[PDB]
């Protein structure tokens, strides 16, 4: 069992570089439209407490290069929108894939192709932490990746990658530029909160476990929403609503086993840890899987 990445070929299509006097990163090529972090009009000095709107006075089209590998795009118009900006160049990217635009909710997934100078340079899975950061593995150069998942034909772009914070996590925006969480587009200090596991994720993986041949930690008990929500609060997991029984309900269903009971097991795990045992070869609880991921590698 493997976090596992949608493929990104309809993405790679869609990365450019994107340089503003001294400052490049990556931007998204859809239709006539290049989207990128504003803080490409940013230099140094500026980080502290950029003034976006004055910074973007000084900048007219011809002072932002579009570079889609060799393909030389010509701006023709810009705009500001929240924390992005769109650049409007002469030519449809010929590669846009079908495509929406979706702002996730904490503890949905999404693939991310990190990028560097406009070229892919790796894909990996990653969450939406509660606290509305994600644990992503970035460089410097890194801005403007973006985070999505792939339904059939469509695209449903979900991220775009600005900061690291100072605790080494990562902060970022959906595709209209607002940020997830209360985080800013400056070096300020930014605490995050705490970092809570998402309970329905842990179920939906434990689930998972069953489907693959680890049932160790099936035990004799069940429990009811309020006991188990005691013990997830003790515990920072998030607290269970009938709405994640509901969406675990398939997995409840293939494998016989009700949620509540699940629920009962994972009391125990988290009382009594793992005891030196593994599952799906991992000596953790595991938060990074969905219902939705479960059933795509379990069948
Ligand atoms: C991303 N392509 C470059 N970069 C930044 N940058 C780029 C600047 C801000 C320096 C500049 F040229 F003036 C504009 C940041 C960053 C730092 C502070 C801040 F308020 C923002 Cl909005 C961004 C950054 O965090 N990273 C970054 C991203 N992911 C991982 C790492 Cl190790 C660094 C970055 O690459």
């Amino acid at each position: 069992f493997r976090k596992m990445a949608f493929p990104s070929g309809k993405v790679e299509g869609c990365m450019v570089q994107v340089t503003c006097g001294t400052t490049t990163l990556n931007g998204l090529w859809l239709d006539d439209v290049v989207y990128c972090p504003r803080h490409v009009i940013c230099t140094s000095e500026d980080m502290l407490n950029p003034n976006y709107e004055d910074l973007l006075i000084r900048k007219s089209n011809h002072n932002f290069l579009v570079q889609a590998g060799n393909v030389q795009l010509r701006v023709i118009g810009h705009s500001m929108q929240n924390c992005v900006l769109k650049l409007k160049v002469d030519t449809a990217n010929p590669k846009t894939p079908k495509y929406k635009f979706v702002r996730i909710q904490p503890g949905q997934t999404f693939s991310v192709l990190a990028c560097y100078n406009g070229s892919p340079s790796g894909v990996y899975q990653c969450a939406m932490r509660p606290n509305f950061t994600i644990k992503g593995s970035f460089l410097n150069g890194s801005c403007g990746s973006v985070g999505f998942n792939i339904d059939y034909d469509c695209v449903s772009f979900c991220y775009m990658h600005h900061m690291e914070l100072p605790t080494g996590v990562h902060a970022g925006t959906d595709l209209e530029g607002n940020f997830y969480g209360p985080f800013v587009d400056r070096q300020t200090a930014q605490a995050a909160g705490t970092d809570t596991t998402i309970t329905v994720n842990v179920l939906a993986w434990l689930y998972a476990a069953v489907i693959n041949g680890d049932r160790w930690f099936l035990n004799r008990f069940t429990t009811t929403l309020n006991d188990f929500n005691l013990v997830a609060m003790k515990y920072n997991y998030e607290p269970l609503t009938q709405d994640h029984v509901d969406i675990l309900g398939p997995l409840s269903a293939q494998t016989g086993i009700a949620v509540l009971d699940m629920c009962a097991s994972l009391k125990e795990l988290l009382q009594n840890g793992m005891n030196g045992r593994t599952i799906l070869g991992s000596a953790l609880l595991e938060d990074e899987f969905t219902p939705f991921d479960v059933v795509r590698q379990c069948s």
